[PDB]
């Protein structure tokens, strides 16, 4: 009766493929759409490349309802032997490595082609060129979802002529674009929004192609990849950071060199609250000195917050312009917060508030979450925001009558966004990521008030 | 500059816990006890047994707050050959079959064990006696994230000398009690008013006890593992059928043999609207008439409903006698539907409703979510359930004011739940699961429309006395 058995990767989101938002076509559709452009995204702005997508959607099979979608960018490309695994293997990613990108899991477009294999036959088509490559490499492929390994349907090349960079992904998927079309719509307008140095073309299944047009060719500084901060990092990355030294470090060396935030005397600080040998070998470590280690760093109150520089924000600036363009209000404010960490991650938490003007007249504020530049649309009375905007009592902020007009925008960003689920709608309950949330909302809440409070003297 | 890793699925979840249901210590906790509840009953009633669970949940450490649960129940021991990867190899699971089970993703337990080595430096702590087993394994394991295999730290063996089956599991996590102890008690007060054939002991960080004692000795029928039924099956799965097959089946008796709700005639139908040759061996399917059967199956309307062989309900009687124990309203009532299928999974929802008497009065329904018997507790207005109570509307069924005292009900069940996440909090919004539960609720809110009409009525006689 019980009969004892494993799954891949692989099998296990096409057995669970609610897990990374697939639960429906019209979900599907318009997850398809944003993990292709973030993928984009990650492919050009991380690099220094002006982005420069254009976003494709084609009924295909009235009677099946299957679309192909067409995400085409100018980005970094994909060194062609490494195509098939970016593509085919679940669990593949050059984004595991410590640095603020859009993706995380290493599943995303995996996710759709396991969908679309699931649904109809034809291969996703991947036309990829590297920076200066002479040639654009072709390729079909599928998964093979019990070995979670790459199918190789077609695999060529052709030289290029007009000797450009980037990639070309088409996937066949079935989808719902009545439903999907005002979510899939908005997603691209807020990314456009918050992304003015990039350009997007945008063709829907009607016919329909709207353009969006660079605004400033200024990118913001690339994210790099970052040591993590000590607060908060666990005994199976001790483990990792000892594992992966090529020098025969000491724990005092360990401590300044692997680490953000520690210096020479903060080092010596730790290692006595830990009660550890600074000139011992961290090769040596014990399964007891490890957890001694990772309860030091969670218990020290004076760590230095790690370099804001980790991360790339929105900008207070881009933030109330954009709170201006959107909802014409008469009055806005944001702040950009100090770094914090969590869990050996850099954080920011944004905030921007708007109130009056064009904003609608209703009984809760209208609430606009963001994570790494992503703008989260579905399930948001479930995000760790709305929990926070929910709980706050802006009665003591001027909020007067239960009716009111107010926007309220919370941007996150790190080198790791904790999501609820695989889907990334949403974010998790992380008590320090939470408190945060909260101290940025009360900072921009307090600019409110100061406005309400002379706004009101006027009725007066 | 960009280098290509790949990560092995222990390495997966170490990295994002979140994603298991492990944000924060006070939801871990909460997490660690509830995956341990779930494997004692998957372990007892599964398999026709009396389910006696104890839950001790004690502080190790003050200062670190670490806290140890440990969960003892009567099942059916796992052999010892089998403790280590069920414990220690992420995605190894015994229920990963056609039956209903509160398992399902072979991650649960391992979520918990990698959480405890992510903190703390015990290894976790597995005693088991399979049924008729001479002995009692003990084993000591930690989780080889890298190679996602188990590491046999200790590995112990005794004499059964008393004839006891069934198994321990003991955890070491960081953990929030305060916090977390509300949803805790309520989620074993939850699972033991839908489970009153089995008996549970509770004994929480404060040194408090609770008993909770069975209240009948019939357990009901165990679900059984049943075949795929057609409607949704997708093409993968329809490859894996074939896959697995010994015989060298044409495409008729393929689809008679591997399906409910096929016979000859049904099959006879289905070959012909997805123009496949009967006697073609199924072996010989091509990549489009796979798709062709696929979308027969999804659009032929005369399929048979699937048994409910492979299902295990709460039932209306006790639905309806829980809503009365716990919440003492004016009226409840309730509804077991028949069986339907999504995506090849036999489902039903059961719907609830209780008004009146001992409710709060609130601005909107008291929901109670259930999946597999499980009782969900967070991430409520996330949940399809959540969604389509909202949507309805509650006027065109009575419920005249603003303000009501109402508990709505509903548990799905089936061979596979669509969570949301990996946390198994919320149902996701699968179109088929959203449309059934919408017609189970509207069964049991004309059930309270008419108790309403009927109130009403005797208002408005009493009325023309005035
Ligand atoms: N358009 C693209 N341009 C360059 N690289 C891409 C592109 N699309 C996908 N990739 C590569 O494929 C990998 C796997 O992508 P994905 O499955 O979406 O996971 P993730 O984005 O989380 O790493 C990425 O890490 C990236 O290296
Ligand atoms: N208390 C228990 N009694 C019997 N078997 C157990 C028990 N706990 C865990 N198991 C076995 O370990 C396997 C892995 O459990 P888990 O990681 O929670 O995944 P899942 O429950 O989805 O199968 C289970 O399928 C079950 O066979
Ligand atoms: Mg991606
Ligand atoms: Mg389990």
């Amino acid at each position: 009766k019980e009969k004892f058995t494993s799954l891949s990767p692989a099998e296990f989101f096409k057995r669970n493929p609610e897990l990374a938002g697939f639960p429906n076509p019209a979900r599907a559709l318009y997850q398809t759409v944003r993990e292709l452009i973030e993928n984009s995204l990650d492919a050009t702005d991380v690099h220094g490349i002006l982005p420069n997508i254009k976003i494709t959607i084609d009924l295909i099979d009235d009677a099946r309802q299957i679309y192909k979608v067409n995400v085409v960018d100018n980005g970094i490309g994909i060194p062609p032997q490494e195509v098939p695994n970016a593509f085919g293997r679940v669990l593949y990613s050059s984004k595991y490595v410590n640095r603020q990108t859009r993706g995380m899991y290493g599943l995303g477009v995996k996710a759709a082609v396991l969908y679309s294999q699931m649904h109809q036959d034809k291969p996703i088509e991947i036309e990829t060129s590297p920076v200066n490559s002479k040639r654009i490499y072709t390729f079909k492929l599928k998964i093979d979802i019990n070995k979670n390994e790459p199918i190789i349907v077609e695999r060529g090349s052709v030289e290029n002529t007009r000797g450009f960079h980037g990639t070309s992904v088409a996937i066949s998927i079935p989808g719902d674009w009545p439903k999907a079309k005002s979510r899939i719509y908005e997603y691209i307008k807020r990314t456009y929004i918050i992304t003015p140095y990039a350009e997007f073309i945008f063709k829907d299944p009607e016919g329909n192609v709207t353009y969006y047009p660079r605004l400033t060719n200024k990118i913001p500084k690339p994210p790099q990849e970052v040591k993590p901060h000590p607060y908060g990092v666990d005994r199976e990355e001790i483990k990792i950071l000892i594992n992966n030294l090529k020098r025969d470090y000491t724990i005092k060396e360990f401590l300044v060199n692997e680490f953000q935030s520690i210096g020479d005397t903060t080092a010596d600080k730790i290692l006595e609250l830990a009660g550890l040998k600074p000139n011992k070998k961290v090769k040596n470590l014990t399964e007891e000195e490890i957890t001694r280690l990772v309860e030091t760093f969670k218990k020290y109150e004076d760590f230095r917050s790690p370099s804001a520089d980790s991360l790339s924000v929105i900008g207070e600036d881009l933030i109330e312009l954009g709170l201006k363009k959107i909802f014409n209000p008469d009055f806005a404010a944001s702040i950009t917060r100090k770094p914090k960490a969590y869990q050996g991650h850099p954080f920011i938490v944004e905030a921007g508030v708007a109130f009056g003007g064009s904003i609608p007249v209703g009984e809760e504020p209208i609430v606009l979450r963001y994570a790494n530049k992503i703008p989260l649309i579905y399930d948001e009375k479930s995000d760790v925001i709305w929990k926070v905007v929910e709980e706050l009592d802006w009665k003591r902020y001027g909020i007067e009558s239960d009716q009111y007009q107010m926007v309220v925008m919370v941007h996150l960003c790190s080198t790791k966004i904790p999501y609820k689920s695989a889907g990334k709608e949403s974010i998790a309950e992380v008590e320090d990521i939470e408190k945060e949330i909260k101290n940025a909302l009360m900072e921009v809440a307090r600019k409110l008030k100061q406005y309400l409070s002379e706004k009101r003297k006027e009725q007066e």
